[PDB]
């Protein structure tokens, strides 16, 4: 089997990706964050504390014929970014561009912080990390790409986004005329249940190379680029006028500036990340300083290669028994 579904920025910045998803009997269709950077498939329900929704469409398991309430089990995560939520627990039939999952445990959010709320574009999460990372207690889930990986033709899905522009998620297949040139494979660890790899350097602009390991994620719920402090001041010293604020809580820069491109390594190949993805836009509206998409990930304990970084390429998740990650340029 195969699935092939089309993944839509929420706003004009790329902030995050939403793609359809169809749960239950008769189909309830909510709108997805396909989150390679966590574990738990969660949604906005008919559960949730109603002062907690604002405009997000609702799963509402009792419509559903397939739905049936794993007794006993509960879910809780919170994010890097400070977001949370929790809830309780139903399996139900959950499909994906045309791939199906029978038995998905669908987290039902019961409680959602502020963040999530205020996303009326996000009906929730599907996480596509290790199933190692799932939060539910007392008896762990399986992300919907575990459980599809058996039947799928061949046990990758890849993630191809947009750079303000609409991109694809395919499951079980890689689509040769979705990129240009040759994959280039890196090695994967799974010991923190991510999709963990290690890039062989950088360049900014049209600088030389730096050879140097740098070791990250792959976080398609990541919008930003966050590397090392190092890695990012060089970036930001080719930007007139470029400075960190400790006020806005990161790189701005004068939104009249032009940025360089930002290269990163795949073993000998190289990803070019062109200096318009690295344009956040004004921190506040009508403001003419900038917010930076290439951040410091100094106290946040990891590197993560987020949208800014993965719109450039082709990528595949690969989870055939030794995991591994492929990037090509398109
Ligand atoms: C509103 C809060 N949202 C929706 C954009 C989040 C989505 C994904 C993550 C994340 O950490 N993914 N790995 C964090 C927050």
């Amino acid at each position: 089997s195969t699935g092939s579904a089309t993944t839509t920025p929420i706003d004009s910045l790329d902030d995050a990706y939403i793609t359809p998803v169809q749960i239950g009997t008769p189909a309830q269709t909510l709108n997805l964050d396909f989150d390679t950077g966590s574990s738990d498939l969660w949604v906005f329900s008919s559960e949730t504390t109603a002062s907690e929704v604002d405009g997000q469409t609702i799963y509402t398991p009792s419509k559903s014929t397939t739905a049936k309430l794993l007794s006993g089990a509960t879910w809780s995560i919170s994010y890097g970014d400070g977001s949370s939520s929790s809830g309780d627990v139903y399996t139900d039939t959950v499909s994906v561009g045309g791939l199906t999952v029978t038995g998905q445990a669908v987290e039902s959010a019961k409680k959602v912080s502020s963040s999530f709320t205020e996303d009326s574009t996000i009906d929730g999460l599907l996480g596509l990390a290790f199933s190692t990372l799932n939060t539910v207690s007392p008896t762990q889930q399986k992300t919907f790409f575990d459980n599809a990986k058996a039947s799928l033709d061949s046990p990758v899905f890849t993630a191809d986004l947009g750079y303000h522009a609409p991109g694809t998620y395919n499951f079980g297949f890689i689509d040769t005329t979705a990129y240009t040139g040759s994959i280039t494979y890196t090695a994967v660890s799974t010991k923190q249940g991510f999709w963990e790899w290690t890039s062989t350097g950088y360049a900014v602009g049209s600088g030389t190379f730096k050879s140097t390991s740098i070791d990250g994620i792959a976080d398609t719920g990541t919008t930003l680029l966050y590397l090392p402090a190092t890695v990012v001041s060089a970036y930001w010293a080719q930007v007139s006028g470029a400075k960190s604020s400790s006020s806005v809580g990161g790189y701005v820069f004068p939104c009249s500036a032009t940025l360089p491109s930002f290269t990163f390594g795949v073993g000998s190949a190289r990803i070019v990340i062109p200096g318009d993805y690295i344009d956040f836009g004004p921190i506040s509206t009508g403001s003419s300083s900038c917010f930076g998409g290439i951040q410091s990930s100094a106290g946040i304990g990891i590197n993560i290669f987020g949208d800014v970084a993965l719109k450039a390429a082709f990528v595949v998740f690969n989870g055939a028994t030794t995991p591994t990650l492929g990037f090509a340029s398109k």
